[PDB]
């Protein structure tokens, strides 16, 4: 009976927003203040949210949605239906909760220490050390030893975890946790739509490796680079080989272009984490988007005073949204700082709806919408108005490559992240296999090899954030693809002709407003209808991207060919 169900969701409505703001509360106050105490808060929150959970979940399920009229209560009833891991038992959401806690814990206090000298911790020592040493052994000291403390250290719970989790997919009606996941995109064709977009950035991604390969044999030495192999994993700025853009320096297409270092210009024009927060937020409205409230800067963690990873917090209440950020002053931070702001913007767009329907379109628009706006900001015109810089062709070749360094490089790494744990979940991967198939798919994949052979008992998934954590990778795979999408279509609302890579959105009312409408929607619809709001079609595609780097294949192409490269690896 429709008067029974719009009644019904009117009820979970109310108490939901009760209970998630409280439990909301409690994770914020571990994540940032941990204390026994803290801890023991959020210990409780566990057990009162499950605890509705699984109350509103029992009489939803008792609604046979087949048979609802209104569409969007008939959707409502059928996510609350899906009671996540409040199915479990007692002892084992108990026992799932506290493996949870642990993973999250060890990963965020695990140092890695020089012997009778000092400890460091991910952020920001190793990040900076992986960043900018040029040193093999140096490099290899700070990947090895995190890969030792942190990703050795998840092992002895991944199995349980996963046993646990897919234990509450099956409870929900899936046939494992990875089917579970894939579910939120609502698009049975999932698979191969990502594969086919993967492929599509092939060309680019081989030329950029070898490249890049090149570049590393210089520096490095011919003894130490393969020239028709993997890149030894260590080398490529990053932690994770995820993104290349800290060793631009070693790659500079054309030297003679001046390019101001940002970091410089940032430290000494006196920037701060709270001034880089401010800059974003003044591009929003720009845009015509909303402002985040005086809350947001009262109550929000900009820096180090913890949980330091990047994050947004929705406190659904639809006043208090966070930044939760370890902050350091560089163009890089600058970047992660506008991504959580777009975070932000989306909670507060679509801050009127149902709880339940107060998601992104689909998870990748939500990762999406803060790079589409830094996307501008990384532009050398945006970065000289903002100071921290002082025309040519060979101007346009070092910016595309600067930018290709982060975006295309990714793009290998945020599609393996999910391929292993679909697989895991699956139980295609044993444990006895985890790490021999990480390595399988990072060598397929972005053509990386270990540089120190791995051994029993390590667990290089688990020195990565989001596999103890356990975030969703794909939506950063579908975000790198779509934010140029939503780029090519808002320069070309904003009037932009020539190179898209040129386009600067800032101050544009008519590019917000083209996201505005989009993100309005939160989830009430198939996320094909919010993708033709923005772009004026309904489908992922790599063309975007693809326009964008058009300069950079066709360089990398002709400069690959004069020096004999031979695209790929074994
Ligand atoms: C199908 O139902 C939605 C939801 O209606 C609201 O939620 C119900 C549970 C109940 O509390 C209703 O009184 C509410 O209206 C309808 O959506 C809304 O429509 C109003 C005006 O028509 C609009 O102002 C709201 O923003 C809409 N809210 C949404 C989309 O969540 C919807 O119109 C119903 N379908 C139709 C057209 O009959
Ligand atoms: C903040 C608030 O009161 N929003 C509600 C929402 O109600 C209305 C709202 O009054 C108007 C204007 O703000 O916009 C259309 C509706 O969304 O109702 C939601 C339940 O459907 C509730 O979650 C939300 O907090
Ligand atoms: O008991 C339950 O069913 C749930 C409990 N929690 C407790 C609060 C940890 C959840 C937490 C979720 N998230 C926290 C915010 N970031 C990631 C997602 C979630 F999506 C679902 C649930 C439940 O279903
Ligand atoms: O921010 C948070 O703490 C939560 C966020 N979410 C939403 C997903 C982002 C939740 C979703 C839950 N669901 C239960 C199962 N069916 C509907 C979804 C939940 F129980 C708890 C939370 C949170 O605590
Ligand atoms: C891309 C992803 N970003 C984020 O988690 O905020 C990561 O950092 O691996
Ligand atoms: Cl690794
Ligand atoms: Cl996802
Ligand atoms: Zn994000």
């Amino acid at each position: 009976d429709e008067a029974e169900a719009s009644k019904f969701v009117e009820e979970y409505d109310r108490t939901s927003q009760v209970v998630w703001n409280e439990y909301a509360g409690a994770n914020w106050n571990y994540n940032t203040n941990i204390t026994t105490e803290t801890s023991k808060i959020l210990l409780q929150k566990n057990m009162q949210i499950a605890q509705h959970t699984l109350k509103y979940g029992t009489q939803a399920r008792k609604f046979d949605v087949n048979q609802l009229q209104n569409t969007t209560i008939k959707r409502i009833i059928k996510k609350v239906q899906d009671l996540q891991r409040a199915a479990l038992p007692a002892q084992e959401l108990e026992e799932y909760n506290k493996i949870l806690l642990d993973m999250e814990t060890t990963y965020s206090v695990a140092t890695v220490c020089h012997p009778q000298g000092s400890c460091l911790q991910l952020e920001p020592d190793l990040t900076n050390v992986m960043a900018t040493s040029r040193k093999y052994e140096d490099l290899l000291w700070a990947w090895e030893g995190w890969r030792d403390k942190a990703g050795r250290a998840i092992l002895q719970f991944y199995p349980k975890y996963v046993e646990l989790i897919n234990q509450a997919a099956r409870l929900n009606g899936y046939v494992d946790a990875g089917d579970s996941w894939r579910s939120m995109y609502e698009t049975p064709s999932l698979e191969q739509d990502l594969e086919r977009l993967f492929q599509e950035l092939q060309p680019l991604y081989l030329n950029l490796h070898a490249y890049v390969r090149r570049a590393l044999h210089r520096h490095y030495g011919a003894q130490h680079i393969n020239l028709e192999g993997p890149i030894p994993a260590h080398l490529l700025g990053n932690m994770w080989a995820q993104t290349w853009s800290n060793i631009y320096d070693l790659v500079v297409p054309f030297p003679s272009a001046p390019s101001m270092d940002t970091t410089e210009a940032m430290l000494k024009q006196g920037w701060t984490p709270r001034r880089m927060f401010k800059e974003a937020d003044d591009f929003f409205t720009s845009l015509g988007l909303l402002p985040v409230p005086p809350e947001f800067w009262q109550k929000s963690m900009l820096e180090k005073p913890v949980v330091c990873h990047a994050s947004a917090w929705d406190f659904y209440n639809g006043k208090d949204f966070r930044i939760k950020q370890c902050t350091t002053v560089n163009l890089e931070d600058l970047v992660v700082a506008h991504h959580e702001m777009g975070h932000i913007q989306y909670f507060m767009q679509y801050k009127d709806l149902p709880v339940a329907l107060r998601e992104g379109a689909n998870p990748g628009f939500h990762e999406a919408i803060g790079d589409v706006l830094a996307l501008s900001v990384s532009t050398p015109k945006h970065l000289h108005s903002l100071n921290l810089l002082s025309g040519s062709d060979e101007h346009d070749i070092n910016f595309l490559m600067k930018m290709a360094l982060d975006k295309i490089a990714f793009i290998p790494f945020s599609y393996l992240v999910d391929q292993w744990r679909w697989r895991v979940f699956d139980g295609s991967i044993t444990k006895e296999n985890y790490n021999q198939e990480w390595w399988s798919l990072r060598l397929k994949y972005q053509g990386l090899c270990p540089p120190v052979p791995r051994t029993q008992g390590d667990f290089d998934p688990g020195a990565k954030f989001h596999i103890p954590s356990s975030v969703p990778y794909i939506r950063y795979f579908v975000s790198f693809i779509i934010q140029f999408q939503f780029h090519e279509a808002l320069c070309q609302a904003a009037g932009h002709t020539g190179p898209l890579h040129k386009c600067d959105i800032y101050q544009s009312k008519e590019a917000g407003q083209r996201l505005a409408t989009a993100m309005k929607l939160g989830f009430s619809r198939p996320w094909p209808e919010a993708m033709q709001l923005i772009t004026g079609q309904p489908q992922m595609s790599a063309s975007a991207m693809l326009s964008y780097f058009k300069p950079l294949l066709d360089w990398l192409r002709t400069e690959n060919e004069l020096h004999g490269e031979k695209l790929g690896w074994p």
